[PDB]
Protein backbone atom coordinates (compact mmCIF):
# COMPACT_ATOMS: atom_id res chain seq x y z
CA UNK A 1 0.00 0.00 0.00
CA UNK A 2 2.49 2.60 -1.22
CA UNK A 3 1.78 6.11 -2.37
CA UNK A 4 3.85 8.41 -4.57
CA UNK A 5 3.17 12.13 -4.33
CA UNK A 6 4.65 14.12 -7.20
CA UNK A 7 4.44 17.75 -8.33
CA UNK A 8 3.86 19.26 -11.74
CA UNK A 9 2.34 22.21 -13.54
CA UNK A 10 -1.33 21.66 -14.32
CA UNK A 11 -2.25 21.15 -18.00
CA UNK A 12 1.41 20.88 -19.13
CA UNK A 13 3.36 17.71 -20.02
CA UNK A 14 4.96 15.92 -17.11
CA UNK A 15 7.31 12.95 -17.26
CA UNK A 16 6.00 10.79 -14.41
CA UNK A 17 8.70 9.71 -11.98
CA UNK A 18 8.54 5.90 -11.97
CA UNK A 19 8.36 4.83 -8.30
CA UNK A 20 9.15 1.18 -9.03
CA UNK A 21 12.55 -0.07 -7.84
CA UNK A 22 15.31 0.21 -10.39
CA UNK A 23 15.48 -2.72 -12.84
CA UNK A 24 11.85 -3.58 -12.07
CA UNK A 25 9.42 -3.80 -14.94
CA UNK A 26 6.54 -1.33 -14.64
CA UNK A 27 3.06 -1.13 -16.17
CA UNK A 28 0.88 1.94 -15.87
CA UNK A 29 -2.83 1.59 -15.18
CA UNK A 30 -6.00 3.46 -14.39
CA UNK A 31 -7.88 1.77 -11.57
CA UNK A 32 -11.50 2.59 -12.41
CA UNK A 33 -13.13 4.77 -9.75
CA UNK A 34 -10.05 4.24 -7.61
CA UNK A 35 -12.05 1.22 -6.39
CA UNK A 36 -9.75 -1.73 -5.66
CA UNK A 37 -12.46 -4.22 -6.73
CA UNK A 38 -12.89 -2.37 -10.05
CA UNK A 39 -11.06 -2.99 -13.34
CA UNK A 40 -7.42 -2.05 -13.91
CA UNK A 41 -7.18 -0.44 -17.36
CA UNK A 42 -3.68 -0.74 -18.83
CA UNK A 43 -2.27 2.41 -20.40
CA UNK A 44 0.21 2.58 -23.30
CA UNK A 45 -0.56 -0.76 -24.92
CA UNK A 46 1.48 -0.81 -28.15
CA UNK A 47 -0.72 -3.31 -30.03
CA UNK A 48 -2.75 -6.53 -29.63
CA UNK A 49 -1.67 -6.79 -23.34
CA UNK A 50 -4.71 -8.42 -25.03
CA UNK A 51 -6.88 -5.27 -25.10
CA UNK A 52 -5.53 -1.92 -26.28
CA UNK A 53 -7.12 1.04 -24.52
CA UNK A 54 -7.18 4.39 -26.28
CA UNK A 55 -8.13 7.63 -24.55
CA UNK A 56 -10.55 10.16 -25.99
CA UNK A 57 -8.77 12.95 -24.11
CA UNK A 58 -5.23 14.21 -23.74
CA UNK A 59 -4.17 12.48 -20.53
CA UNK A 60 -1.19 10.68 -22.11
CA UNK A 61 1.41 12.88 -23.80
CA UNK A 62 3.84 10.04 -24.53
CA UNK A 63 4.40 6.38 -23.71
CA UNK A 64 8.22 6.60 -23.77
CA UNK A 65 8.89 7.81 -21.21
CA UNK A 66 5.41 7.65 -19.73
CA UNK A 67 4.35 11.29 -19.84
CA UNK A 68 0.99 12.75 -18.86
CA UNK A 69 -0.78 16.03 -19.28
CA UNK A 70 -0.39 17.03 -15.64
CA UNK A 71 -3.85 16.45 -14.18
CA UNK A 72 -5.65 14.04 -11.92
CA UNK A 73 -7.43 11.34 -13.95
CA UNK A 74 -11.21 11.34 -13.46
CA UNK A 75 -11.85 7.77 -14.63
CA UNK A 76 -10.00 6.43 -11.60
CA UNK A 77 -6.61 6.38 -9.95
CA UNK A 78 -3.22 6.31 -11.63
CA UNK A 79 -1.47 3.15 -10.51
CA UNK A 80 1.89 1.67 -11.47
CA UNK A 81 2.45 -2.08 -11.11
CA UNK A 82 6.05 -2.98 -10.23
CA UNK A 83 7.40 -6.47 -10.90
CA UNK A 84 10.91 -7.86 -11.00
CA UNK A 85 9.97 -10.67 -13.41
CA UNK A 86 8.44 -10.13 -16.85
CA UNK A 87 5.49 -12.44 -16.12
CA UNK A 88 4.27 -10.08 -13.34
CA UNK A 89 3.01 -12.89 -11.11
CA UNK A 90 4.58 -11.32 -8.00
CA UNK A 91 4.35 -7.53 -7.92
CA UNK A 92 3.40 -4.47 -5.93
CA UNK A 93 1.25 -1.49 -6.89
CA UNK A 94 1.98 2.16 -6.19
CA UNK A 95 -0.65 4.86 -6.59
CA UNK A 96 0.61 8.15 -8.06
CA UNK A 97 -0.96 11.42 -6.96
CA UNK A 98 -0.25 15.00 -8.06
CA UNK A 99 0.27 18.25 -6.21
CA UNK A 100 0.09 21.16 -8.64
CA UNK A 101 2.60 24.01 -8.61
CA UNK B 1 5.83 10.62 5.15
CA UNK B 2 4.29 12.81 2.46
CA UNK B 3 1.35 10.62 1.36
CA UNK B 4 -1.06 8.42 3.34
CA UNK B 5 -3.04 5.96 1.21
CA UNK B 6 -6.17 4.72 2.97
CA UNK B 7 -9.12 2.49 2.11
CA UNK B 8 -12.81 2.90 2.91
CA UNK B 9 -16.24 2.21 1.48
CA UNK B 10 -17.37 5.08 -0.74
CA UNK B 11 -20.27 7.29 0.41
CA UNK B 12 -20.16 5.86 3.96
CA UNK B 13 -18.52 7.46 7.01
CA UNK B 14 -14.86 6.76 7.57
CA UNK B 15 -12.84 7.56 10.66
CA UNK B 16 -9.63 8.84 9.10
CA UNK B 17 -6.50 7.19 10.41
CA UNK B 18 -4.34 10.08 11.56
CA UNK B 19 -0.91 9.66 9.89
CA UNK B 20 0.91 12.13 12.15
CA UNK B 21 3.60 10.60 14.38
CA UNK B 22 2.59 9.84 17.94
CA UNK B 23 2.52 12.84 20.34
CA UNK B 24 2.13 15.22 17.38
CA UNK B 25 -0.82 17.59 17.11
CA UNK B 26 -2.94 17.39 13.95
CA UNK B 27 -5.12 19.84 12.02
CA UNK B 28 -7.12 18.84 8.95
CA UNK B 29 -7.31 20.98 5.81
CA UNK B 30 -8.37 21.09 2.18
CA UNK B 31 -5.68 22.47 -0.12
CA UNK B 32 -7.77 24.15 -2.81
CA UNK B 33 -7.30 22.42 -6.15
CA UNK B 34 -4.29 20.56 -4.68
CA UNK B 35 -2.31 23.63 -5.74
CA UNK B 36 0.60 24.27 -3.37
CA UNK B 37 0.11 28.03 -3.83
CA UNK B 38 -3.63 27.85 -3.16
CA UNK B 39 -5.54 28.41 0.11
CA UNK B 40 -5.58 25.91 2.94
CA UNK B 41 -9.16 25.58 4.17
CA UNK B 42 -9.25 24.33 7.75
CA UNK B 43 -11.79 21.65 8.56
CA UNK B 44 -13.39 21.27 11.96
CA UNK B 45 -13.31 25.01 12.49
CA UNK B 46 -16.79 26.46 12.15
CA UNK B 47 -16.78 29.84 13.87
CA UNK B 48 -18.07 34.37 10.11
CA UNK B 49 -18.15 37.47 7.90
CA UNK B 50 -15.81 37.18 4.89
CA UNK B 51 -16.26 37.69 1.13
CA UNK B 52 -15.27 34.08 0.29
CA UNK B 53 -16.72 31.42 2.57
CA UNK B 54 -16.54 27.60 2.34
CA UNK B 55 -19.61 25.39 2.93
CA UNK B 56 -20.01 21.62 3.20
CA UNK B 57 -23.17 20.77 1.24
CA UNK B 58 -22.57 17.01 1.15
CA UNK B 59 -21.59 16.67 4.82
CA UNK B 60 -18.08 15.70 3.72
CA UNK B 61 -17.01 16.23 7.33
CA UNK B 62 -19.11 13.73 9.25
CA UNK B 63 -17.58 14.38 12.66
CA UNK B 64 -14.75 16.31 14.27
CA UNK B 65 -14.25 13.87 17.17
CA UNK B 66 -12.66 11.74 15.85
CA UNK B 67 -12.16 13.35 12.45
CA UNK B 68 -14.56 11.35 10.30
CA UNK B 69 -15.37 11.97 6.65
CA UNK B 70 -17.81 10.85 4.07
CA UNK B 71 -15.50 8.42 2.28
CA UNK B 72 -14.93 10.42 -0.93
CA UNK B 73 -12.31 12.58 -2.60
CA UNK B 74 -13.36 16.22 -1.95
CA UNK B 75 -13.82 17.95 -5.27
CA UNK B 76 -12.59 21.33 -3.97
CA UNK B 77 -9.07 19.96 -3.45
CA UNK B 78 -6.85 17.56 -1.55
CA UNK B 79 -7.22 16.38 2.03
CA UNK B 80 -4.13 17.37 4.00
CA UNK B 81 -3.26 16.87 7.65
CA UNK B 82 -0.75 19.26 9.20
CA UNK B 83 1.35 17.57 11.88
CA UNK B 84 3.10 19.65 14.50
CA UNK B 85 5.04 18.77 17.62
CA UNK B 86 4.20 22.12 19.21
CA UNK B 87 0.70 23.41 19.87
CA UNK B 88 1.59 26.65 18.04
CA UNK B 89 2.13 24.71 14.76
CA UNK B 90 5.18 26.83 13.92
CA UNK B 91 7.20 23.76 12.96
CA UNK B 92 5.16 21.30 10.97
CA UNK B 93 4.95 18.91 8.07
CA UNK B 94 1.90 18.20 5.96
CA UNK B 95 0.67 14.75 4.92
CA UNK B 96 -1.76 14.32 2.06
CA UNK B 97 -4.43 11.66 2.56
CA UNK B 98 -5.65 9.71 -0.48
CA UNK B 99 -8.47 7.16 -0.60
CA UNK B 100 -8.66 3.84 -2.33
CA UNK B 101 -12.29 2.72 -2.25
CA UNK B 102 -13.35 -0.74 -1.13
NA1 LIG C 1 -10.79 9.55 -6.41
Amino acid sequence: QECSLQSCTQHQPYVVDDPCPIHFYSKWYIRVGARKSAPLIELCVDEASPIQYIDIGNYTVSCLPFTINCQEPKLGSLVVRCSFYEDFLEYHDVRVVLDFI
